[PDB]
């Protein structure tokens, strides 16, 4: 095994995830699907799509009918297409992910499965202090902004 | 004018509005962007994505926020496509409409407006009735099924 990325499919999973924590205010887990092409041992996964479940205890139920109704509504455009894993949004792989990953298991042999964290800190946005500065080279003279190192409590 | 319509555009929207359906139990209208080339006269509608909003007194407002944040985060990759118009499930057009598309109006200067009919009845699928008849044609014998016609109470 040994697998490729297209860009389209990082960005569609922060969309799914960022539509979700709209709907009801709070950031939830969101689930889906990684298709694309399978050729030689190249495997591109070069699109995804948003999967039904259903949480009770902590465990997520893939909605198996939603899957196949829409494979069968998309074979015709996703005929040159595969599924090839799932995706879905959090942190280092937990229990409920396996839970979840077994279910995959029953719908393709090996499944892949990508994880991508949404979590980011405002804290960690690069921030800049300055001073200014007054320069006067022989001849031109200006006012200049000079970078200053600066602590964080 | 004149335009184009790929068939995953309405297959994207049918599926926008049966997971939406399932959201909640009961179907509610869906609203999403139209994406895709412009060549020529020959308006290429070419895909689709989820927009989101909020309804209040029967009024819808487009998320602006959401959608520039997202055509910023999808710039690259929807480099050689453009926004063409929105799309709505529901019947003929309703002042609703006209109140959302003064919105998107807002964000390119013609925008198309593609509206789609989830409402399928049950009693429309196909239903054909059969009598079994015994055939003994000269030589060879069988039972077939023979076509009645039937009323509906
Ligand atoms: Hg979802
Ligand atoms: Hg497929
Ligand atoms: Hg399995
Ligand atoms: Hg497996
Ligand atoms: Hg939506
Ligand atoms: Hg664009
Ligand atoms: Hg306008
Ligand atoms: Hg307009």
């Amino acid at each position: 095994v040994s697998v490729a990325l297209h860009p389209l499919v990082i960005l569609n999973i922060s969309d799914h995830w960022i539509r979700m924590r709209s709907q009801e205010g709070r950031p939830v887990q969101v689930i889906g699907a990684l298709i694309g092409k399978q050729e030689g041992r190249n495997i591109e996964v070069m699109n995804s799509f948003e999967l039904l479940s259903h949480t009770v205890e902590e465990k997520i139920i893939i909605d198996k009918e939603y899957y196949y109704t829409k494979e069968e509504q998309f074979k015709q455009v996703f005929k040159e297409l595969e599924f090839l894993g799932w995706y879905t949004t959090g942190g280092p792989p937990d229990p409920s992910d396996i839970h979840v990953h077994k279910q995959v298991c029953e719908i393709i042999e090996s499944p892949l499965f990508l994880k991508l964290n949404p979590m980011t800190k405002h804290t960690d946005l690069p921030v800049s202090v300055f001073e200014s500065v007054i320069d006067i080279i022989n001849g031109e003279a200006t006012m200049l902004f000079a970078e200053l190192t600066y602590t964080l409590a």
